[PDB]
């Protein structure tokens, strides 16, 4: 009962650990609004959500489209109210190149899927957020080390994102939590996820959990 | 004689940190080649104090964010020098404090592409032209690590991806090539200043620093106000 | 229900944190064995809290610095309750605030021996004792990370030492036993949580849902003593 | 000429690292005074290249271990050259690869005194010697940040140690005297990063781990 009568927005909820992560909110009472761009997944996840008594929405959203972010917040705000939770899961390697095979538009559609889309969509939920309310992102291994062969601009990404999250939790707190978590299963990553975005975690703002899986 | 016949690109002398690195070089006897954009009158400073030295710089305007205006400079450098023995990144910057209420998604690409983007971009183009054992110093910040000051959001975000994007290319570029960061912090209205930071980035380009690579080198003081 | 017949040993209840995670750990089912030294106030009155739970904690007096008595609170532990399911190590602390001109060798040894050579003791020891998927919670801090305030650099050292352990440790006895820290700020005196939100902390990392972490420090706003 | 009428302790110069750095800084024009525990060839061997750059250096056997032994080696360098404007602790070392099982508690004695209680004996008894300006480098290494190899625990633990170490006595010691770390190419590139660290090109830089790969 940690997310009882609260709503949790899982940005990119349509497989894996979004997946996974919407489903935890829901075993724990929350009001689970998911987003995907790429539709099966995230179906399925509200039909077992609603098996549980509990309450989802889903919707499509290019996560690197203003528009479609606004949409996609401005539906979860209209049918459940304030949003507790966000949980950027959005991001991904895309592909492997060296920056001789990179061209301008590669990088900035890596930068964009897995960092400009957490500038939206923090952006856009914050004015709707609840009070208590609660941040989590995603960074990576590749972020501290800077990634293995062909994933310069992936883990180039994923450091921003951690260092954006830091900077967010400063900017939002008292009012706003900020965490990362830094990926064992999807579901075990989702327990995780669950306890940064639950008042458990009342006095953790700024800060990366490490998970193996 | 640190540099004597070594060609140094700084890229983003439009800075006054770049004035200082430019300066620093060719006072230690690099063959200096600056690019520059906007007012630019810490370049011209840089290029007048370079002529007393009695040699003379290569001075470039160039959009850092502009890859064809990044690639003739490249060129120019190239064509007058030969191999390209250091690269010295420093545009970037502060650009204005706005929590993300006040930013919009324009000024974030502001931000992140004079920072971030430029470097992907010089670096991009710089590394065929470089010198075996050549190194590229990049700029980070203090900032990168703790998420930055009231209104910095997307600078302390472009810096701490600058940290990223530094231990990546190295690993990918060496052993031929080099690659490493300055982590400066803040000048407050012991703390050195552009002519200290310009005297760590000489360092992490001197043979010294030969096999240091990947690595965030910090400095107390800095370029910019707190 | 979290710790329905787990055991779980707090080393170093000589502590407020330890009193805190002492009470917290039997409020959420689990057998709890407790060791003191000092005054010890605050494990007598997680003792007198427990018993009101309906059950009783195993406290046992021990000088975590000292290998014997540090076997026998482990022995004791395993022969009342069986494998033990989880190894809080709470010991240490400042001691004093002392400049390097003002600390002597005894002095160093002394912050040195309560926050890290008790770990390694106490680690060491229980280790043969603990169930598989058994959690070892290391008390870290965050002056461990950026050296400490004024006088406190023998504790702060202690502290990053105790993160590295934490780290060693884990990659050595994984995957059967995840070893983890805990790091947290301080106290000022002029949102900063208390030894019962760092409690909450060391229960997660102790529970289930922590299966996966392990080698991890993990942060927390607040802490344990003034800074 | 970076180094040139100044005085650098070198603790643990009888090998590889050290010896590399007592030779650097009198390349650079230091008096160097040199401590070794081991055999006593590569110390007195560096003492006479240095003597054949024209520099004066003095070798002093020294378990640095000892708090004694440690003041009296401070103390002769003092008497021999005055003020002492650098601290470089390289003394450190796995000694063994255990387990934990397999360490007693005198094993781990022994690792964290050899490791960290000898830089606090150092840095102690040198600082009230130290010039204005002076500086101290000392030894982390990557396996303080990411917790060892194998059977390399208390090694580890004691170089996670003096990287926090390294921190708090820069704020304790600042502005008067730098304390910074190198993260270990040969020695003699790792003792052009501490002869930098150690100078006054570094003037800006304390309480820092700088990295080489090396």
């Amino acid at each position: 009962q940690r997310f009882t009568n609260r709503t949790i927005v899982v940005a990119g909820a349509g497989r894996d650990i979004g997946r996974a992560c919407a489903i935890r909110f829901a075993q724990e009472g929350a009001n689970v609004v998911l987003t995907y761009n790429g539709a099966e997944g995230a179906a399925t996840a509200v039909a077992e959500i609603e098996k549980l008594g509990r309450s989802a929405l889903a919707i499509k959203a290019d996560l690197t489209n203003a528009a479609e972010v606004e949409a996609a917040i401005s539906a979860a705000a209209d049918k459940f109210g304030e949003i507790h939770g966000l949980v950027h899961v959005a991001g991904g390697l895309i592909a492997r190149k060296t920056i001789a095979e990179m061209d301008e538009a590669f990088w900035h559609q890596v930068l964009d899927v897995n960092l400009t889309s957490l500038f939206l969509t923090a952006k856009t939920a914050l004015p709707k957020m609840a009070k208590g309310g609660a941040i989590v992102t995603f960074s990576s291994q590749a972020g501290r080390d800077g990634g293995g062969p062909g994933a310069l601009a992936y883990a180039t990404s994923k450091g921003a994102v951690m260092t954006f999250t830091r900077g967010l939790a400063k900017e939002v707190g008292p009012k706003i939590r900020v965490n990362a978590v830094c990926p064992g299963s999807s579901e075990d990553v989702a327990g995780l996820v669950a306890f940064l975005a639950s008042d458990d975690a009342a006095y953790v703002t700024g800060a990366c959990y490490d998970i193996n899986g």
